[PDB]
């Protein structure tokens, strides 16, 4: 029985109309054109032959407005340049007439967001990811994809949360918030960097087990219960995040009549082994679907 | 090590500008507005209290142009109505100024395509699926989503291949081609229908194993070989599709130096058990990624 659960992205049209190409010297990547501002990663200033441990403060000073070329696939004349953390803020002379209603925000581990992968200012695909507990995402990014953006949507308002910067040695990806900070302890330097350990997102595992119940698959449900506090102590020893419930999890508990604390116990047992049984066609726990995804795609509740 | 492989959809903007709401009597669903034509599922004519085994020929005759209301979220005046298989073809007085370059086509089992899920003429998410060997897809569709469309893209040209019609008892979905035929032996009737058995898509499994090698995971590779002909005889007895190679598979064979016939042997062995080992973090074979996906997302080859 198919769960009805898929990796679902926001429609990308509104963001598509905001993507531009930014070139500086030997380097080309993507930017995001909102109002009179173009945001892009600051390593566009960096000579393609010196991306290792660059001095961005000095590269910045060396640039003038004419050092930047912004192109929509039109030329947008740059009339101002600034650096905020790991991002540039270029002011251009034309405001984007397709600028949507938007905010900036910072996404938290466990939460999902949509990504528009672009090359040369040209959108090429969209996908959705969860921010891992070690502040990477498991994306699909190649050379020339920096500046691609990740975003959520609430109603008509687009909440930009991510601008892609780099790949780590283990094939996962990270980038910046639009306040210029990198997610995690990462730096936009092409050198060896420690990576924090990943973890299962307990809340998303709970969501997944609820999805299974909503699909009639409930063999893992016993009357036994672990409290939230005792789960969280267990979790620290076991590479799960600590669980923090939400209203969306409460809704699932109500629709199913199965308590969070019964699924926490179930997780503790399934972690040691499924024992031949499957769950929604899987033999390991799934933490890539959020309580919100389950509520929306299975129950029609946004 | 993350493969770099994700479920990737085309950017949806071009199709978003083609979606409308179609209402007839008690029923509302989505349509696709290209040129002066709006396509939508024919059960929009069916009284919401009689969707079981309807007589569409008689419902059709009972309609006039004013029986249909088309709305873009504008009102498009209907000046012609026709039925082609399981689809209506409404002619409207305004041509869609955002009509992209397009074709119609029919997607084949194993092949991937992007879906724009809409409700009330309003796009709400996008995702990508593979056409299963029993001519269902594992989608995420609720009431009011009929008329959502699936499509591929070649360059700038959008190839429409699917208009959503129904959910089956096992939670999978099917619909029509734009020639009006349903995929498989399905009928657009809300009654019990046999369902063919699903199968692993051998070609996509081969793609997946190649992806694993490209990510450094090659323990399942032995010098042993099964020919294509002997695999295909095995496959019929084992709920795999018969394998049919393509140029995109040949490219992967060349990049890796590992022959198709070595991975066919590997599949025959992994089918009986992985034996504790994993493959790209999975303990079962994966057939949701195509040779094209692997070439594009891992190697930069379209």
């Amino acid at each position: 029985h198919h769960s009805g659960l898929v990796k679902m992205s926001h429609p990308s049209g509104d963001v598509e109309a905001c993507m531009v190409q930014v070139t500086c010297g030997s380097m080309t990547l993507n930017g995001l054109w909102l109002d009179n501002t173009v945001w892009c990663p600051r390593h566009v200033m960096c000579p393609a032959d010196q991306l290792s441990d660059p001095n961005y403060d000095a590269l910045l000073i060396s640039m003038t407005n004419h050092s930047f070329s912004v192109q929509k696939h039109a030329n947008l004349r740059v009339v101002g340049h600034a650096m905020q953390g790991t991002l540039l803020k270029l002011t251009v002379d034309v405001a984007n007439p397709s600028t949507p209603a938007y905010t900036f925000t910072t996404v938290k581990p466990g939460a999902a967001f949509s990504v528009l992968a672009c090359y040369n200012g040209r959108p090429t695909g969209t996908f959705t990811v969860v921010m891992r507990p070690n502040y990477t995402i498991k994306g699909s990014f190649l050379c020339g994809s920096c500046g691609s953006v990740g975003y959520t949507k609430e109603g008509s308002v687009i909440n930009f949360c991510y601008m892609h910067q780099m790949e780590l040695a283990n094939g996962t990806h990270t980038g910046s918030a639009f306040d210029g900070t990198m997610y995690g302890a990462f730096m936009d330097k092409q050198v060896h960097q420690v990576q924090l350990t990943d973890k299962y997102c307990s809340v998303n595992v709970v969501a997944w087990l609820y999805a299974a119940i909503l699909n009639g698959c409930a063999w893992f449900v016993k009357p036994n219960r672990t409290s939230v506090v005792s789960f969280n102590e267990w979790a620290l020893a076991n590479q799960f995040t600590e669980f923090v419930g939400t209203q969306s999890v409460d809704m699932l508990a109500v629709k199913t009549g199965v308590a969070i604390e019964q699924l926490l116990y179930a997780i503790q047992q399934l972690y040691t082994g499924f024992q031949g049984k499957q769950i929604l066609g899987s033999t390991m726990l799934e933490d890539e679907f959020t309580p919100e995804d389950v509520n929306m795609q299975i129950m029609g509740v946004v």
